[PDB]
């Protein structure tokens, strides 16, 4: 649906808003591996992921339904749990908005 991006990009306009900031921003731009020192990141994780990427492809008209827009969101996730130690703060901060993203994912208009 049209409607259903629609509902997509109000998720994404959220988890970029204020309202989630204080554990958001660390996924609102690519992670920067050499800036960080995770000098192994890009042999662990094939294919990088971040909000500022979902929301260039909505933008751009890439996403063609809402399944493609879930599986991005959730392999930016995804690249945060297998490259982490699950104790770090950034793991944390992921679980938290991937609930807030599931939960409003869930309430798809079909």
């Amino acid at each position: 649906l049209s409607e259903q991006l629609k509902h997509c990009n109000g998720i994404l306009k959220e988890l970029l808003s204020k309202k989630h900031a204080a554990y958001a921003w660390p996924f609102y731009k690519p992670v920067d591996a050499s800036a960080l020192g995770l000098h192994d990141y890009h042999d662990i994780i094939k294919h990088p992921m971040d909000l500022s990427t979902v929301k260039r492809k909505m933008e751009n008209r890439d996403y063609r339904d809402a399944q493609e827009f879930a599986a991005d969101v959730r392999l930016m996730f995804s690249n945060c749990y297998k490259y982490n130690p699950p104790d770090h703060d950034v793991v944390a901060m992921a679980r938290k908005l991937q609930d807030v993203f599931e939960f409003r994912y869930a309430k798809m208009p079909d």
